[PDB]
This record gives structure tokens, C-alpha cells and sequence, in this order.
């Protein structure tokens, strides 16, 4: 077997060192936009989100309306796949004819043949294949029956790898943006299998720029679950992951699919896992916060101020320019 | 005294990252037979179970009717030998004779002279010195006299042993499988000896791959206590055990040779040591399971579907594919 | 990104190893001493405190009163400037014309141009640029246009950085004193930016060491937050820090402008961090309560017996001494967490 | 500043591995003598001990019956000295003319032109300098005033190290045997006071590294005993197994029958009084006061731990003190397997 020279992080174990702030570095000349899909070298994506968020692929949180709420703020929402072609094609539909809002939809690697159709029929911006588990033939096969048939006019997600290896897998097959993510979703110790997000995301990424290297190609990554704290998209982001995926996030928003609960005086919000027993048939509680909108432009003005506190005025500045530090665990443990 | 580069870890500290997952590897095309004693490069053991687990030298588990309930699954016990010659000799007997079975029997170093004749002519399968430290002369005695007095004919395992330079002893002495483990027991501080379990196994497994290419005698290894989860089997076997010996994980079952109890509401099964002042003169509850039959299966279904998210069809497969990752200390501290 | 062979760690996880201790080292001739602004090689600070402690820039902790009780005790503290020029100007001048006592002031870098020379003319002794991230050119700006304006006769610390990059670039700006700690502090999460504060001020320090050896220039730095226990005091000063600015272990005290309250038996005084809702406007924080502690003059006392005490077990007599003795080693997490 | 490559250990954090067990190494052959002050190689020591484990300087543990009964079972205890000179004399000789058994006595650097006389005369075996950070002049100038005055006539321990510089030092005064031990005692708050100290088993290891090589260099072979931090019986076999020729332990003896100190009960459990020299009360004839759970006659407890360490030397393939300190195999565990 093969063994690693040092154990996997989470966000929670690193902080970001400050560099030289400028006198032009205000939150409000930070450019948050980030490429969605993979492009060649000296090249624009054809599809750029004005902000690095986008919700995850569950019936708990990527309905219509999160979908249109984060449209509005320049993100994306991955309408869940977790239930008929038909009802998903239809609120792909309802996002696309509301007044256009992108909008993005989750896939499975089985009833691909019947259901890549419908969704892009239905106006699909971009789509991306769900599971636990990318590192499988099952997603190369998906991946290239859409480009048998659509070529690059369709926009495909793929995987949920941890490692360059899986990567390096999903990036050949023809994947527009790879997907990073596997037990650091805040609703995962049942089967062993995962790696901490920060160094899933380090590991990836520095695959993901050999790559660019020696294909001309850049493979935008997506950091997926994991996030608990506001500074953690900062870290993602500055690790390398181009946007974020949340859930838990998203779904205390008024905009998510779930009902509202109170529980011993305070508003909640319903959220499951889609590898509960009862989307995959097609839990726990969020605390309320309130709108999406409000929320969204509070963590990303935090967002912003540190980009500056490292000197960075965007992404890509960030990426370059960030200095972090892993915390020793006594410092965590307070 | 002589001191180590890092320290000993256990099970809990490791992940396994996910490899390539072709199309054919599904958990019911997964292999889960093992070899159960030494042979020659190229060649087949002479004993192979269907699964990788076999039931603890313990009078709270291995019973007769574990014997049979195991052995129907596909594995083996090995029938506690704290009890005299002529009532161990009888399950094994009873075992044996039920309509074959498979079992093996506990030995020590003191009576073998006589135990061994009697558990042999019972039809015991294969036999295993029992011990907390299986590094010493009595040890590699007891293999001579087994050896001077039927050579290859009886097989027997041996030891526990937690390192490279007890591995070489017993391979050196003629043990057929050698067992590793001091410490790491659910019910085990006292002396302040053991080592981690994870590291016990690797640093063994290491030492037995030399030997098999030094000598082309692939000897099996048993990782011996330290389960706590099903996806410490994953990890057992990935990192080179080739089965595993579990006393509480099946001691909760009806086939325990336990006495079930009601403790504020909850059904119970008694376990204690062999280590106990009882079962050397020949202790706690662990909550009841039910059928051993229903347990093993699945705990070993998660076992498949991991190894095929491992990519690996065999256990040979996943011991040579698998990816292993420490954790860090503030990951588990959750 | 740039990334570190190491993680950062906290006073906590540190301990002294005792070094020889001679028959004349006994407390009440350890000299605790210490510069305040830069100097050259072979000479002396212009202004030298008694004792290596200065309060907080905060509205919680440094008033006229604090200034005055910690000035008699050989210290200085850095009156808040989250208030208006008028005002801070004007306690300033107070201090300074109670019956003569130091006292600092702090500084943004916004109105610096009218608050600088206010508060150089009520009296301040020394200035300090108050950031919860000094590593920028509004610091180099604020320090420049006080060069131009004062030259060397203004004093002004300056920052809060965490590494030796910080350092150098505020180093080289002009500061008379460099503060370290982002994040260390007792009412610091937010922005995730910040490093242990053992490790902030032994990398500084360390950057402290070899610009010295490059310009012949000496700059004092402070280890700013963090202070749980005396011996963090002792620590401090043993990893290189030359003085110690502290909130928490003030804000207890009778001398700190915060109300007392009873929370469950027990007196208490109000502390809340400047990066809260209510000094900006006059949340990098938070809104506390700290046990009431008496007097500083008994407190600091008693805190510095302590530290004189250890920096006899380390054989030194003097902080520089034991800034050159100290037996410093890492413990294990298993160790604190006992 | 110095700064270290490697963070401290304490004794819970290793365990030992197992090495070749032969047929004859049995508890029963096990040798646990061990030497006590330093001598010269190819020489043994002038005064050796059954067993490996000597009583704490503490009015709370070495008093006459601590020292007599200790000394039955082959160690030896150090009467405590926040005591007048007087009475700390009178115990020794007590001990000494009981019907012969061996005794220690603690001394201080300040008192000693006084106290080391009267102690020698009262018959004290061997004596040992008291305190928390033995390395100043005051133990050398002490040291070399007994040296003086009685050469190597008259047996002294000292300090109370924790590192190669300290040892060396005390080394150099003349010392018999050294001490290790800072923040590692029961009763201490490892420093929440001054922030002094170091892990107990790195200490040990650190010390016992440059033990060997002053012996290398001199030829003088010092022992060295750790002090404090024993908490479960294998921490004994730690200890020594990592090289400490002998161990001071306060709280183990405490807990018995033959200490100075009252029982009471707490709760339904019968308890003993145990508090540190440095504490408000002692230091006024550092520390804390406290109770420990009582546990007997020392006999039978030192008897279970002794047994258990012979076993456990035996799973090491050790019939000596000597030969455990070179086959020990020793591992440091992570900090998730001991958080369990
Ligand atoms: N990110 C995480 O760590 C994590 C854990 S569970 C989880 C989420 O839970 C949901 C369920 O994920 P999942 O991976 O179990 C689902 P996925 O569809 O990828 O796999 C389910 C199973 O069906 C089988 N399968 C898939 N395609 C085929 C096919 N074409 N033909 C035959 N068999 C096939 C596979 O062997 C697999 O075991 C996902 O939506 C995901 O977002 N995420
Ligand atoms: N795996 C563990 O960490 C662990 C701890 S306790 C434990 C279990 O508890 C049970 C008891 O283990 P154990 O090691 O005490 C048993 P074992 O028989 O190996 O030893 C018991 C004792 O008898 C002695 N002895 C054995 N053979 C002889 C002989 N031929 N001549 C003279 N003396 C002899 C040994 O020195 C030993 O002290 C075992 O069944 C084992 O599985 N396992
Ligand atoms: N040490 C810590 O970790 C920490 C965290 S909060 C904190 C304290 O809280 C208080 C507030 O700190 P702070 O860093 O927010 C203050 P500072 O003045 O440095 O920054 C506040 C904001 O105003 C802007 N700003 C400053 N000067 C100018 C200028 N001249 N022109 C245009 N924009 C400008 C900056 O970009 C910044 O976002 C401080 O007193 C400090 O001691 N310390
Ligand atoms: N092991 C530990 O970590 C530890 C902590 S407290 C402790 C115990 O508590 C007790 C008290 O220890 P301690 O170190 O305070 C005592 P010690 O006598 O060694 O020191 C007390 C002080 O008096 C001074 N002093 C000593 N001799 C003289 C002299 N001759 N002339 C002038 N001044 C002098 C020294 O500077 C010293 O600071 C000890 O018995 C010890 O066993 N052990
Ligand atoms: O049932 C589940 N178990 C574990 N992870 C899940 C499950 N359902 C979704 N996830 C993952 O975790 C993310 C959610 O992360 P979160 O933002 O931490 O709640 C999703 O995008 C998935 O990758
Ligand atoms: O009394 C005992 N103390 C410690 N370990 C024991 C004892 N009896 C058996 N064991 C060991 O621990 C295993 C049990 O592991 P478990 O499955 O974690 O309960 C056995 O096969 C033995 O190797
Ligand atoms: O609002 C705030 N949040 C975090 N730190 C603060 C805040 N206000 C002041 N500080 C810092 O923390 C120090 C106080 O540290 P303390 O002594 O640990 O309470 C100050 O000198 C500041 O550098
Ligand atoms: O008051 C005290 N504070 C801290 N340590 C003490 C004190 N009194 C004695 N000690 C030390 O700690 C040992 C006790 O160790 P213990 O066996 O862990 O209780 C003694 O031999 C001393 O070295
Ligand atoms: C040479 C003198 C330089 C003085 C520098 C003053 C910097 C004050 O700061 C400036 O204040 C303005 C008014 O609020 C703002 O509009 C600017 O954005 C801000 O940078
Ligand atoms: C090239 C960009 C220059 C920006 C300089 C803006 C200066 C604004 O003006 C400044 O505002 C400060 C705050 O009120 C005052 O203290 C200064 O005296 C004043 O000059
Ligand atoms: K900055
Ligand atoms: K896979
Ligand atoms: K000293
Ligand atoms: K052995």
C-alpha cells in the first residue's frame, strides 16, 4: 500500500499571515469573479461567476428559488438530482424563464443517456456529476457520452476526488471543473474513506497547475463542504480552489427548500445529507439566517477585507500572494 | 535502550483515499477469501477462509457455538484454552463432527505436551499459541516439539508480537501464521507494553514482505484487537493484516458463549478477559447485537464497498492498491 | 500560495529550562529595565522604562488614571485614540501635568496630519500607529510624513505584524518600535489572519537580530496580547521582546476607566475589544468581563517578583541577559493537555 | 536565546516493546539492586540498594517510620530537612539505632556548615542537597565545603536538574548522585507560577545521555535518580528503563500506613494528607496541599510494584537494572491514542 510523509488538514488548522496592503486595496476594488469552466491558455471561460460561491447538489438546498437568490448575487446553484428527470428539467426550466439567471444541475452516472438531454433541453447552463466517489470509470464513460454527443457545448462538473491522482483521472476523461471533497461535508466514520479539505484542496490544486503546465489547459476546482467559518472560503480560495461549494451554508437561508422549525425558542431550518436514507430513495437542523443576500454580502465583505490585509485584489492575486500557516493543535484547542 | 523516529498510532488516525473504480468492481464481484497459513511463493495456502475474520482466544467468545456460526460465514475460531485439555479437546470435537467445519484451538506454553495431541486428534484444523507477548523461547519451544513431533502436518500460529524483530523470531521458529497485537485489546496501563495497533500492523507487514522476498515463504499475518469501527477491517487488511482476530465485536452476538443480561432497559452480553482473575484461575457488558450471521454481513458489505472505492477485487488487490492517510489530531478531536 | 515548515505556537506551549544561577542573582537586583525606541549600536534608548509593561491602546484599559498609576511604576501607557483629538489630546496633557510621568499615545493612520501635532503638543512623550495589520504603505505614509514634519524627534511605534517580512518593511519605514500579535489577543475567527503569538515573536525577533547586524540599528519590539499567566511575561522577554502591551491584565485593575459589576457574587470589570460596535464608532471583538484584581502597583508587584525570580533561575540579572541565557523548549500537546 | 529541536515528554507518553524473553528470565531472578553514589570504573559503589526506589524529602513522607520501614525493603529515605537541625538529627539517629537499617537526610545551602555536622555525627549514611533548580553556585559552594571538611568521607546527592548542562555543573561540584526533576511532582502546577520545568521522561533521557558521556570522559560513573512524576507502576520501569539508576517518588509513599501524615476520610474513602515543600506551611517550619487515597503498608505495595516492574523487565529480556537500560525498547505514543 502507499502511505503519505504527513498527515491530512482542515480549514480550522491553518491561518493566513499578512503581506504588504497598498493604498488601492479597498474591500470595494476587490474583484471576487472566477472562471467555472475549463479554458486553453490566453483564454476567457465561457462561463465566469461574479462571486466564488455555489450551493450543493441537495434536495435541501439547490431548489428554484436558492437557485434564482444566488443567481442575483453572481453565483450558481446546482439544482439536486435526487429526484425525476422531469421534475428537475422543470425547475431547471422555471430558473432559465424567470427573468438570463445561470443555472447549473447534478447529474448521476446512470440515468445520464435519458437525462443529460432534458436538462439541457431545459436550458442547463452547466451540469456536474454527483457522487462520493469521482475516481471511478463510471464518470469517464458519463463524461465522454456527452462529448460524443455534445461536444464542448456542454458544460460537465465532475468527480469529487481528493488527490492529484483522482484529478489527473477526471481532468483526461474531459471534465470542464473538477470537484474536491470527500468527508468534510459538515453531515459525514462509515466506510474510512476521505482526507482532510485543506489538504485535499492543497494536493489538488498543485496537480491542477502541473497540468495547466503541460497541457495549455486550466481545470478550474471547486473546494466542496468543509466550510464552517466565513474565513474558510478565504482559505479555500487562497489554497487554490477557484469556488466554493456549500450546503449547510445555504440552507439556513430563507431561500432553501426546507421548512423552518422552531426548537426550544430559536427559528431552525431542516437539513439532510443526500446519502441519507431518504433522498437517496427519491438530517439535523441549521439555525435561520435570514436572507441569502444579506448574509452573502456580509461573508464575502470579510472576504474581501482580508484579500487585502494579503495584498490581493483578486482571486488569482490571492492565490499567488497568500502566506498560510498551519496552527499547532494545542492553539486550536484553545 | 533504543528509541523510535515517530510515534505509534492507532487505527482511528488513518483514512483510506480513494483509487480507480472500474465498472466491474461492484461488492458482490469482491473476493474476501484469505489465507490462513505459510506457503511457497506462487503457490496456494493450504487453508484459505472465505472471509478475513476470525473470533478471539477468549472463554467469553469462543465457544462451540461461535465455532459453528462463524465457520459457517466463512471464518474460523479459535476455541478458548483456558479450560482443560480433555473440555477444550470436546468442542473441538463437537465442532468438527456437527455436518466440514473448520476450527482451530488455543495453546499455551506450559501443557502443550499433551494439550496439542488431544486438540490434534479432535480434528482441530489449525492451533495457535496464546499469548500477550509472543517474543520469547517458550514460544519458539513450543513450535520445535510441535514440529519434532509432526513436522508440517499441524499447522500452528504464534505469538503477538508488535514489531519487525518478533515477526523474524517466529517466522525464524517455524510459526505457519504469526499474530500481532499487545495493547491495543478493547478490554485492556499495567505494565506499560504495546504499541499502537496501526503501527504494529504496518511495521510487521513490512518486516513479513521482507521475509516473503528473502525467503519466498509468504507467511499471514492476524491483526489482533483494535477494532472499533467496520472501517478498522478496511484499514487492517489495506495496510497488510491478512484477517483479523475480533473478541467484543463478536462477543456481543447470540452465539457468544455469554449469558445475555437487561441493564436499565438495554439487552447485554457479558465480556471479560482471559487476562482476568477467572479465566486464569480456570470483565464488563457489552451491548447485545444479535445473530453473528447478520453482523458479519454487513460489516463485511461495508468492507467491499470500500475496497472497491479502493479499486481492489481481492484483498491482495487492496493491499497493494491502497492509499493510506495519517490524520491529524485536530481532525479527530472533531 | 506560500506555505510554512511549521505550525505557529502559544506561550502555553513553552516552558524555561533553568540556566546557572549565581550567589549575587536574587531578585531585588534583577534590573528589569528596557528600551522604548530604537538606537545605535553600542548606545542607549532615549527613553528607557523601569519595567518591560505598557498598557493596551484601548478605551477599556488606558485612561488618564491607568497612565498615571503604571508611569509610578515604572511603565507607560498608550492613551486610546478611538476618541476625538480634543479629547485624547487632552488627557495627554493631564498626565503629563499631574506631579514628570511618560506617557505614549496612539495614532491612526487617517487624521494623523492634525492629531500628531496635537498630540505632540499636549505633552506625548511617544506615538504609537494602531492597526490590527501594520503591514501596509498607510503605515509607511504616516511615519513618512512624520519624518518630514518632526524628523527624529517625534517618537512612533508602529504596526503589529507577525513575521519578519512585517518587520523589515516597517523596519526600513522608520518606526521607533515594532508590535507584534494578530490574533492573539484575550477578546480575538473573523478573518482568519494571525499567527501564534510565541512563534510572531520569535520570528520577528529574529529579523529583529539581523537587521541589527545590517544597520548597527537597534528596534525595540513588543509582544502585544496573549498574556494569560506572569511566567507568558517571562517567556516573552526570553524570546527577544523588549517591553509588553497588554489589555486584559489591566482592565482589571481599579485604575482602568471600565465600570465594576457582580456577576454571580463576584466584582467585574468591563473590557470589549477596539475592533468592537461602539469604539469604531466613536467586529474584530467582543464585550467581556474580567474578575476584578485591586490595585495595579500590588498586582504588577506581584507579577514581577515573579518574573524577576525566574529570570534568576536562568542566570540573568537583566532582560538582556536573559534574552542571551534563556533555555527555551517546546512541550508536547499531550503534556498541557495533562 | 536556546531553543530546542524537539518538544518534552512526560512518562505517559511511551511504552515499551517487547524483546527476547528467555526460559530464565523469571520475576524471581530478576536483580533490582542498584549503586547510589557515583564511583569509579571497574569499582563498585560504596553503598548499593536492594531496590531501585527511594522516599521523597517531605515532611509529609520521610519521617522514622517511613525510613525504617523503606529501608526493610532494600531503599532508602531522605528524612526531611524544613526541620531544626536538632530534630531532623535525633530521626536519623532513631533510625540509625533502631537494629544496621540505612538512612539519608536533606540538606540546604544555607544552613549547612551547622546542619551537615550534626547530621554525619547523628550516623546519616548519605546526605542530599533540597531544591527545585540545583543549579546555582550555592550547591557547588556547599558541595565543595563538605568536600573540604570531609572529603569523600561524607556521601552527597544534588540539585535537581533536567538537562546535560545542569548534570554537568553539579558533576563538576563533586556530587555523589543527581537529581532530575522540575514541574514533574504531583503536588506542583507545573509552573502556572514561574513557567519552569520540563517533561519528566526528556529530562530523564537528556540527563542520562550526558551521564554516559562524563563517564566516557572520566571514567566516574555519577547515578542519577529521577525525581517525581511516577504516577502508574510502569512509569518505575520507564524511568529506570530510560536510565535512571533510582527514583525519588512523594505521592506513592504518602498514600502509606508508615507516612507522617494523617488519615482522614473523605466521602466514604479513607485518604492521607500530602502537601509540597514549597507549600505555605513547610517553607515555614511552589506547591499545593491535598489528600491521597491510602493504600496500606509499604510492604505490600512496594511488593505488587516491584513484582510488576521485574515481570514487566523480563518481557524485555532483562534480569538487571543495567541490562533493561540497554535493551529497552522504547516508543513514544500519539497524543489521539493516549486522549484514547
Ligand atoms: N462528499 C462526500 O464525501 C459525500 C459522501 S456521500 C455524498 C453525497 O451523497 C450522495 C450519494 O453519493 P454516492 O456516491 O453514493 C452515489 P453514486 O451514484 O456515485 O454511487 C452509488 C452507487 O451505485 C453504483 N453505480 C453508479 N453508477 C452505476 C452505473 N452506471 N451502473 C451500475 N452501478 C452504478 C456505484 O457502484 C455506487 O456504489 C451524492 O449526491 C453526494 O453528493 N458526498
Ligand atoms: N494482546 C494483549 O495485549 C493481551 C494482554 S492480556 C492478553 C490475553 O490474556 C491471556 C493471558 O496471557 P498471558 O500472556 O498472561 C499468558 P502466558 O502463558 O504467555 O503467560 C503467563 C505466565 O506464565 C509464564 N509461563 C508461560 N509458559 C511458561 C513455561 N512454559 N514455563 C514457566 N513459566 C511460563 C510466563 O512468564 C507468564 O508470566 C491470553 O490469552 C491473551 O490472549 N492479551
Ligand atoms: N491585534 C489584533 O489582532 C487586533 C485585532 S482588532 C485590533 C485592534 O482593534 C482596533 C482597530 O484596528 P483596525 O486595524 O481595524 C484599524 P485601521 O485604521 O488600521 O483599519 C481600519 C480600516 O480603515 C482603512 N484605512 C485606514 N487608514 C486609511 C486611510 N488613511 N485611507 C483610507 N482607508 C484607511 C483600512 O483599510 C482599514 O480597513 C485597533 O485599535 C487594534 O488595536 N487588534
Ligand atoms: N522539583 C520541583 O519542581 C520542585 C519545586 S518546589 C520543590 C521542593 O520545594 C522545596 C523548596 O525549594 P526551593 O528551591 O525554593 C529552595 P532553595 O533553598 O534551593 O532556594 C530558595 C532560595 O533561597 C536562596 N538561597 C539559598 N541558599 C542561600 C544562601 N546560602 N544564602 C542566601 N540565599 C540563599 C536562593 O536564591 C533561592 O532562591 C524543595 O525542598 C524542593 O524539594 N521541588
Ligand atoms: O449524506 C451526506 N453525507 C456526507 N456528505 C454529504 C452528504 N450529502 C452531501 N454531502 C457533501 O457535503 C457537502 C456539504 O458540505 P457542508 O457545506 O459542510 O454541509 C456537499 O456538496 C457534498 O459533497
Ligand atoms: O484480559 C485481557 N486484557 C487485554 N487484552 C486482552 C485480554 N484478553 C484478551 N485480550 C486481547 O485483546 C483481543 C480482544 O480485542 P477486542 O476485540 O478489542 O476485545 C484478544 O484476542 C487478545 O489479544
Ligand atoms: O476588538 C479587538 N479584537 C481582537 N484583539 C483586540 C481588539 N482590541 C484590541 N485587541 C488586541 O489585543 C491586545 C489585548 O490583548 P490582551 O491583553 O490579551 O487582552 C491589544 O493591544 C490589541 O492588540
Ligand atoms: O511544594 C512542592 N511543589 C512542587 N514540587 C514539589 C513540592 N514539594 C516536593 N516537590 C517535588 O516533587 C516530588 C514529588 O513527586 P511526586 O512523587 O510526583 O508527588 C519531590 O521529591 C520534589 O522533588
Ligand atoms: C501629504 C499628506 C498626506 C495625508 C494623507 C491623508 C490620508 C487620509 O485618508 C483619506 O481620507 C479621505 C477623506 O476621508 C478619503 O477619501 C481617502 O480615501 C482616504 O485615503
Ligand atoms: C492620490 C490620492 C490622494 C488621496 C489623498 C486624500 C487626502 C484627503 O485629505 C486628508 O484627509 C484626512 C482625514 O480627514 C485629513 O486628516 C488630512 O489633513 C487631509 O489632507
Ligand atoms: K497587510
Ligand atoms: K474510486
Ligand atoms: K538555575
Ligand atoms: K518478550
Amino acid at each position: 500500500a502507499k502511505y503519505y510523509n504527513e498527515p491530512c488538514h482542515t480549514f480550522n488548522e491553518y491561518l493566513l499571515i499578512p503581506g504588504l496592503s497598498t493604498v488601492d486595496c479597498i474591500p470595494s476594488n476587490v474583484n471576487l469573479s472566477t472562471p467555472l469552466v475549463k479554458f486553453q491558455k490566453g483564454q476567457q471561460s465561457e462561463i465566469n461567476l461574479k462571486i466564488p460561491l455555489v450551493s450543493a447538489i441537495m434536495q435541501s438546498v439547490s431548489g428554484e428559488k436558492m437557485a434564482i437568490a444566488l443567481a442575483r448575487e453572481g453565483g450558481i446553484s446546482f439544482i439536486f438530482g435526487s429526484q425525476s428527470i422531469e421534475s428537475q428539467a422543470a425547475m431547471v426550466h422555471a430558473v432559465k424563464n424567470f427573468k438570463r439567471y445561470l443555472v447549473g444541475a447534478g447529474i448521476n452516472t446512470r440515468d445520464f443517456r435519458e437525462r443529460v438531454p432534458a436538462l439541457v433541453e431545459a436550458g442547463a447552463d452547466v451540469l456536474c456529476i454527483d457522487s462520493s466517489d469521482g475516481f471511478s470509470e463510471w464518470q469517464k464513460i458519463t463524461i465522454g457520452w456527452i462529448r460524443d454527443k455534445y461536444g464542448d457545448k456542454v458544460k460537465v462538473g465532475a468527480g469529487n476526488i481528493v488527490d492529484g491522482e483522482g484529478f489527473r483521472y477526471l481532468a483526461d476523461a474531459g471534465a470542464d471543473f473538477i470537484k474536491i471533497g470527500i468527508g468534510g461535508g459538515s453531515i459525514c466514520e462509515q466506510k474510512g474513506i476521505g482526507r482532510g479539505q485543506a489538504t485535499a484542496v492543497i494536493d489538488v490544486v498543485a496537480e491542477r497547475n502541473k497540468y495547466f503546465e503541460e497541457t495549455g489547459i486550466y481545470i478550474p476546482v471547486c473546494s466542496d463542504g468543509g466550510i464552517v467559518y466565513d474565513y474558510h472560503m478565504t482559505l479555500a480560495l487562497a489554497m487554490g480552489a477557484d469556488f466554493i461549494m456549500l450546503g449547510r451554508y445555504f440552507a439556513r437561508f430563507e431561500e432553501s427548500p426546507t421548512r423552518k422549525v422552531t426548537i426550544n425558542g430559536s427559528v431552525m431550518k431542516e437539513y439532510w445529507g443526500e446519502g441519507s436514507s431518504r433522498a437517496r430513495n427519491w438530517d439535523s437542523y441549521v439555525p435561520y439566517a435570514g436572507k441569502l443576500k444579506d448574509n452573502v454580502e456580509a461573508s464575502l465583505n470579510k472576504v474581501k477585507s482580508t484579500m487585502c490585509n494579503c495584498g490581493a485584489l483578486t482571486i488569482p492575486q490571492l492565490q499567488s500572494k497568500a502566506k498560510i500557516t498551519l496552527v499547532s493543535s494545542v492553539s486550536i484547542v484553545e
